[PDB]
C-alpha cells in the first residue's frame, strides 16, 4: 500500500477534520516540519522536497484516470481541458471546440501537446478529498490543475501567477526552472504575468528534475517553467492557494465602510472643503509653495489615519469567511461522522412504504459534523449561518446558502461552532426554553450539519 | 438705481471675475465683512442681516416675472414648478399634471397653495448672472429655489436641507423660526430631512419677521420654516450651494485610488493575511482574548495610517474640479470681454456674402483666458484634457462634460495660460518648443471661446 | 408684402384649421391644382414649378437668419449644423466638435463647405407655422432642412431619399439633376440610399436650374444632386414628409395582433404541426414534389387569408394617429383662437395679488375643439385616453406621448367633439347622462387648451 | 425480461433510429394501432389502455430509484422536487430549500404530501433512452416527470396543461378524472391554467382506476385529477410533448418576414397609406359610413391573404428545426452505432503511450450518419451550418447551440448524407469537385461522432 492510501486510511480514523487538515498537510510535505514551512519559507523561498519514493502520492491521480475521465464524463475543451505547446519560443494553444474525446486529445498528445485539465476534483473524489481537507487548514481556497507533457517537449511558456503553488510529480521526470522575484513590485505579485521569453529571464534560483514522489513549492511572482526530457513524458498535478488573500485585499473592504461610519459619527467629516483649495491642489500646482498646499495634504494624512478608529474589522472578517465558504469544496466524511450524521440515517419500509425510517431528544450529545463547515454571520441586524455541505465541486456552480438564526438560539448556535469537537447535550444547550433548545438542534440535524453520539436509527 | 442694478453695473467695470464673484458676495452680506463670516459664521450659526433698505434686491426677480414666465415660458408642474401647502400639520402637493399656465397657476395661489420655482436661473437672466458669479467664489455650484407664499399661510413642513441656505427677502413679509441642530448627528447634515411635526421641534435660535432687502442664511443641519401672517404674501429667492463638498466625500474618492497605489508600490500590503485569522477576528470573537486579535488589530491601523502616503490628492482635487465645471452655469461675460472673444468677431452676412473676414491672431497678438473660472486641467488615462463651463447650458446637467485635448508639447503652455489670469501675454512669448504649437494652442483656445485677446483681431 | 406673407396673413383669418392646411398647401404648389397633383405626381413623378416671382416665399427663411440663428441660439454641429463639401467624387463632413459659432461656420463656408441647418422649425416661428400647417394636411410628420451653398460648389453626393421632397429655392440659383428610380426595388425606397458614383447614375429625367419661388418635388427612391454654379450661392428649404407611412407598414403591426386573435379565437390555429413535416419542408427540401409539400403549403395559404377577418384595423389606425400626435409639431394659434381659449384668459391683479383667477364655463356655453388636429381618442388596456398635441416641443420627441384619461361616461361626448369641428356645440348638449358629466368633459378640456369658446369667458 | 427490457434489447438490434421510434410508440400503446390513434384520437380524444399486464413498465422507473436518487444524486427541491398536498380544496406547497434528502423528502410523504421529479431523464438512463427514442416520432421535445402519491391522499388540484400527456401507471393504483375542453376557447389551449375549485368542474369523460402497466392519454385543455383511496400508494410517469408547436405558432414567425419581403418584392406593398384615412378609421369611427372605410378595409383584406405568397416557409420550418436540436435529448446509441463510431474507437493509454492512435478513413470507406434525428442544415445569413445534438445535455437547455460551417465545395454532398440514411456511401462518391473535399468533409463528420463507418477504422 502506498503512502497516500496508508496516510487516508489513517485520515478516516481522526476525528477532528481540524487535526486531518494539519496531519495532512504535515504529510504533503513530510520530512520538513509544517511550523518551519509556515514561518520561514511560505511567500518568502521555493521549496524542493526530494522523497525517494516513486510511490508516494500514488493513488492520487494517473495518465489512466485522465484517460478514463475524457471517456467517461463530459469533458469539454477550453471549459475542462486545454492544449498547448511552446515552440520557437512561441506559445500555442490548438483547443479544438467542444467536447474533448479520447481520440482528439491524445493526437494533439502525439502532435507534441502537453494537456492541462483545470478541474480535477470535479471528477476525481481522491483528488477533491485531497483538496477539501487541505484548504481547511490554507484558510483560503484550494484549487488545482493537472498537467501531461509528452517527451521532448515544453507546453507552457515561462511566467508567474497570482498564487501559491504547489506541484507534485506524479509521472515520469521533468526538468523545472524556478526564479526569483526579477523586481520589488514582482514580489508577491497581484496578478498572473503575460508570457516571458527566455531573454527576460534572468539565473535560475532552483533547477532539478523532479521524479515521482517529489514536492516543489513556490510563491507568487516567481517565474517558472519546466519541459520534458529525452524518452519519457511528465504528469504533475498543482495545488494552488492564496488568491487575493492580502491585508491590501482586507483594507479595500474596510475602507469604504469606514469612511461612511466616520462621516456619520464625527462632524469633523462632515465639515466642508475650503471654497479655494482648488487653487493650490491638483496637477497644475504640483509645484506651489502655498503653505496652504501644505496643511491641505497634512489634513487628509491625518483624516486617513483616524479613519482605521471606524474600521469595522469584525463584519469584514466575516463577509470574507462568508465569501470562503462559498468558494470552499463540500466536506469529506469519514465512516463515523457519515454513520452518526442524517447522511447515515436508514430507511424502513413496512408493506412497500416507508415506515418511520428517528428524532433527536433532550437526551442527545451531539456536535457540528465538521470544523469548517459553517460561519455565522451578521447582516441587516439578523443573524445567518452559511455553510459548505450543499456546496457542489466545481466552483461556484451553487449560490451561497444559509439559513437564519434567531436571537433565542444565538448563544446556543456560537457554543456548538466554538466547542467543536466537545460532545455537549441538547438539554444543555444556552436558550430560552427546551423548544429554542430542540428546534435548533433538529434544524442543524436536518440539513446534515450536526452529528450525534449514537446513531438514531 | 436700486442697490442691485448699481453693483452690477460695478461688476461689468470689474476686469477679473475672481475680482468681481468676491465683490458680489461682499455686497450680499453687506454691511457684514466676508472675512468675519467665513471665519465664524459659515457653516456654524444662522445669521440674519437688517438691510434697513426694501429696494436692496430690486432687479433680481419679482411676482411679476413668474406671471411672465408662466405666460411666456413653458413651466411644467413637477420639473419646474410646484404647488403645495402646510395644513393640519401635513404637508401635501397639489401639482397637476403637464404645463402649469397662469390660470392654474394662480387659482392655486388663491386657494392658499405655495408656489415653488425650482430652476429660475433658466428663465431669468439677472439670476443666472447672479449665480454664475457667486459660483466663482463657492467653489462649489450655486443653485436657487423662488417661493411666492399667499396670505395667511405656510407652504411647507418644517425640515432642515443638506445645503448652506442664504434666503433673499424680495417681496412682502414672513415670520421665519430657525431651529439648531437637535442632535449631534444632525450638525452639518449629508441629507436632507423627512417633514418633521411642531412636536419634533424644540425652541428657535431664530425667530424673525423677514422684511424686503433682509438676508437670512444657515447651515445645512438647521430646521427651518415659515408661515406669511394676516395681510401680504411674500416672496423670497433663496440661493444655495455646497451639497456633498466635505473632507468626507474627498476622501471616499480618495481611499480606493490609495489602497490600489499602497498594494502596487509597497510589498507589506501585499503579503497574505494570516491561515487561521477567522479564529480569532468575527462578531462572534469580538471578546475573545487571543493575543493575535490584538496584534491584527493594531496591524490593520498601522497600514490604514499609512495609507496617508499613497493618496492621490492632486488627481482627486481635479475630478472634482471636473465635476464642479460640469456642475457650473455657463459664464456671464461683461461688455469688454464679449467685445475682445470669438463672440464680438464682426463677421457677418450682408451682400449675399460674409463680411469682416479677415481677422487671425498672430505671434504678436497678447492674449489671456477668458474669465478665471472657465476651464481646468485635467489628466486621466495618460492623457490631458481641459474641461470647460462656456457651452454648458443654464439647465443643470442639460449638457454632457465638454473638453478638448491637450498635447504634450503644449502644457506647460496652457498652464502659464489659466496660472496668469488676468495678465495678458503675447502669443510668441507662450512657453512652447516651436513656433507653430504657439499659434495652434492660442487658435484653438480663442476659436472655442476661451481666450480674449487684448484689442480686437482684423 | 410678399406672396408668402399674404398667405400667412390669410390664414389667420381662416377659422378651420382643416381648411388653413389645404389652402397653404395649394399655395405651395400654386398654380397647379393639388387635386392634379395628389391624383396624378404624388409618388409618381417629379415635378417642376416655374413661380415667374422671386419674391414668393420672402419671408420663410434666409441667410441672414441662419447668422443670426448662429450668434443668438445655441446652434451645435452634428446635432443642428452639418459642413460638407463633394470634391473629386467623395463626400467629405468636416464638423468641429461643440458649438457653430458664426465664426467657425462662415469659415467652412468660404473654404467651399455647403451648410445643411437640420431643425431650422425650433429656431424659426415662420418655418415652424409652415410646417406645423402643413403636416394637418399631410396626415404624416413633415419635417425640414435648410441647404445653404456656396458659388462654384456641390455639398453633397448624389443618392436618394426615403421620403417624399420639396425643394423650395429662397435664393440664388442652382442646378439641379433628378433621376428615376433605378431598378424596380428602388422605385418608392424603404430606406436612404448610400452616397453614388457618377458612373452609378443613368440619364436625367429633370435638367434645370432653380431660381428663388420655385418649387422642385419629387418622390422617395429618385436619385437627386445640386451644384451652384458660378459666382452665385444658393439657398433653398426641403420639405419632407412620409417616413415609413405605407400600407407595409400597417401590416407590420396589425399581422402580429391578428394572429394572436385567430390563435386565442379559431381552434384551427391552435392544432399542431404534423409530426414529419420536417422530412418535407425546408431549404434542402425546396426542389421536392412530395405531395406533402403542397398540402402544407396549401394550409399556410388558407389560414394566412383568414387573417384579414381578425386583424384589428380600427386600433392599429388609431395607434398610428398615437405616433403622429407624438411625432407633431405643437399648433400655431390664429388671434382668434387664442383670445376664445384659455390661453388668452386675462388675468386681473388687484393690491398685488391675482383675483381675476379663472372663468367658468355653463351648460349654456358653445364650443368646440382648439384645433381639429391635436387629439385623438385612444383605446388602451380596457381603458380610453385622449392623445394631444398641445404640450409638444418644437424639438422633435423632446417631450413624451401626452394624454389625459376619457371615462366611459364621457366617451360619446367626447368622439362627438372630435368629429364636429369646427361646428359650436353647447355644453349642455353634449351626449351625457348627466349635467355634471357634460360640465366635467368640457372643463377638463376648456383647461388643457384643447377647447375653446364662442366668446371669451372672461 | 418484461415487456419493456424486451423490446429495448429489440430495439437495440434495429438498425434505423427512426424505425426504433416507430417501433416503441407501437409498444407504448399496445395493441391499439398507432395509425388509427394518430389520425383520430391525437389531439381529439382521451384514451384509456387496460393493458392488463402490470408488468408491461418493469425497469422504466421505481420508487427504489426515486429512493437512490435522493441519497447518491444532488437533488434540489423547487429545482428537480416538488412537494404538495390538496386538501379541503386548496392546494398547497411544503417545498422546504435546500438539497431533497431521504429523510426530508420521505418525511413530506408520511406527512401526506406527494412528491414530483421534474426531470428524470437526468438522472436516469432508461427514462433517458426512452424519451430520447420517442422524440424522434413526435418531431417535438419529449419530456417527463415522476409523480409518488402517498395512500388516502391526493397531491394536485384539477387543471389542464399546455401540452400532450401520456400517463404511465407504474406501482399501485390511482383514481383519475378527466374532463372534456369546458368551452371552445379552452380546446387545444395555448397555456396550462390554474388550479381549479371541483364547483368549476362537470362531468368526467372518463372516471377510472388505472393499475401498473395501464396508459392514460389526454390533449392539452382537458383538466383532469388524480387520487390514491385506500392503503394503496401511486407512481406514475407522465409524458409531454407538443409545447407551442402549433400552425399559430408556425405563422408568427412566418408573418414579419413575408411582410417584409412583400414591401421589397412588390411596390405595392410599398405605396403611401392615404393622407385622410385617419378621418374615417379607427375606434371613434367605428360607424362610419364613408365608403371608404368600406374600400380600406377590403384592401387590408386582400394585401393580408397575399403575403401568403411572400412566406419563406422553408427557412422558418428550418428554424423550428434549429430549435427543435436544440431542445433535443443526446442521442442513445446502440452497441453497433457506438463501435463503428469515433466513440468506440480503441485508443486507450498502454505502457506510458496513447496506443492504438491514428485509424483514418480513405476515398474507399462506406459511411452513412450515425442516427437519423441528430443533424439539421440550416442556411443563415448567407452561409452553410450544420446543427447537432450530439453535444447537447441530458438537462434541458444546459449546453448553448452547437453547430459547425459547412463550405459550399461541400454542401451537396453533406445533404447526400441527410437524405441517404441508413445506407453507406463509399468517400470517394461525395459530390465535390475535389477528393480534398471528400476526405475533409467525411473526416470532419467523424471526429464529431456524427457519422459512422460500415468496417470500424480500429
Amino acid at each position: 500500500m502506498s503512502p497516500l492510501r496508508r496516510v487516508l486510511a489513517e485520515l478516516n480514523r481522526i476525528p477532528s477534520s481540524r487535526r486531518r487538515a494539519a496531519r495532512l498537510f504535515e504529510w504533503l510535505i513530510a520530512p520538513m516540519p509544517p511550523d518551519h514551512f509556515y514561518r520561514r519559507l511560505w511567500e518568502r523561498e521555493a521549496v524542493l522536497v526530494r522523497r525517494q519514493d516513486h510511490t508516494y502520492y500514488q493513488g492520487l491521480f494517473s495518465t489512466a484516470d485522465l484517460d478514463s475521465m475524457l471517456r467517461n464524463e463530459e469533458v469539454q475543451f477550453g471549459q475542462h481541458l486545454d492544449a498547448a505547446r511552446y515552440i520557437n519560443g512561441r506559445r500555442e494553444t490548438l483547443n479544438p471546440p467542444g467536447r474533448a474525446l479520447p481520440a482528439a486529445a491524445w493526437s494533439l498528445y502525439q502532435a507534441g501537446c502537453s494537456l492541462r485539465l483545470l478541474c480535477p476534483q470535479a471528477f476525481s473524489t481522491t483528488v477533491w478529498q485531497f483538496l477539501a481537507v487541505l484548504q481547511e487548514q490554507f484558510g483560503s481556497m484550494a484549487g488545482s490543475n493537472v498537467y501531461l507533457t509528452p517527451p521532448n517537449s515544453q507546453g507552457f511558456a515561462p511566467h508567474y501567477d497570482d498564487i501559491e503553488a504547489f506541484v507534485l510529480q506524479l509521472e515520469g521526470r521533468k526538468l523545472w526552472r524556478v526564479y526569483r522575484p526579477r523586481a520589488p513590485t514582482e514580489e508577491l505579485a497581484l496578478t498572473s504575468s503575460p508570457n516571458f521569453s527566455q531573454d527576460d529571464l534572468g539565473e535560475p534560483v532552483l533547477q532539478t528534475v523532479l521524479e515521482p514522489g517529489d514536492l516543489l513549492y513556490f510563491p507568487r511572482g516567481f517565474i517558472h517553467q519546466a519541459e520534458c526530457q529525452d524518452g519519457v513524458h511528465s504528469l504533475h498535478l498543482t495545488l494552488s492557494t492564496y488568491q487575493r488573500n492580502t491585508w491590501g485585499d482586507f483594507l479595500e473592504a474596510i475602507l469604504p465602510l469606514a469612511v461612511q461610519a466616520a462621516m456619520e459619527e464625527n462632524v469633523e467629516f462632515r465639515r466642508g472643503l475650503p471654497r479655494d483649495f482648488m487653487d493650490y491642489m491638483g496637477a497644475q500646482h504640483s509645484d506651489s509653495k502655498d503653505p496652504r498646499r501644505t496643511a491641505f495634504m497634512e489634513k487628509v494624512r491625518v483624516l486617513v489615519a483616524r479613519l482605521g478608529h471606524f474600521a469595522p474589522v469584525d463584519a469584514v472578517a466575516d463577509q470574507r469567511a462568508k465569501d470562503f465558504i462559498h468558494d470552499s469544496l463540500p466536506p469529506v466524511l469519514t465512516d463515523r461522522e457519515r454513520a452518526l450524521s442524517v447522511y447515515g440515517l436508514p430507511i424502513r419500509w413496512e408493506a412497500g412504504e416507508p415506515v418511520n425510517v428517528a428524532q433527536l431528544t433532550t437526551e442527545t450529545e451531539v456536535h457540528m459534523l465538521q470544523d469548517g463547515i459553517a460561519r455565522l454571520v451578521g447582516e441587516g441586524g439578523h443573524l445567518f449561518l452559511y455553510y459548505t455541505v450543499e456546496n457542489s465541486r466545481v466552483y461556484h456552480l451553487e449560490e451561497p446558502k444559509c439559513l437564519e438564526i434567531y436571537p433565542q438560539q444565538a448563544d446556543a448556535m456560537e457554543l456548538l461552532l466554538g466547542s467543536y469537537p466537545e460532545f455537549v447535550r441538547v438539554g444543555d444547550l444556552p436558550c430560552d426554553s427546551v423548544e429554542d433548545q430542540l428546534s435548533l438542534a433538529t434544524t442543524l440535524y436536518d440539513k446534515g450539519l450536526l452529528l450525534t453520539k449514537m446513531p438514531l436509527a
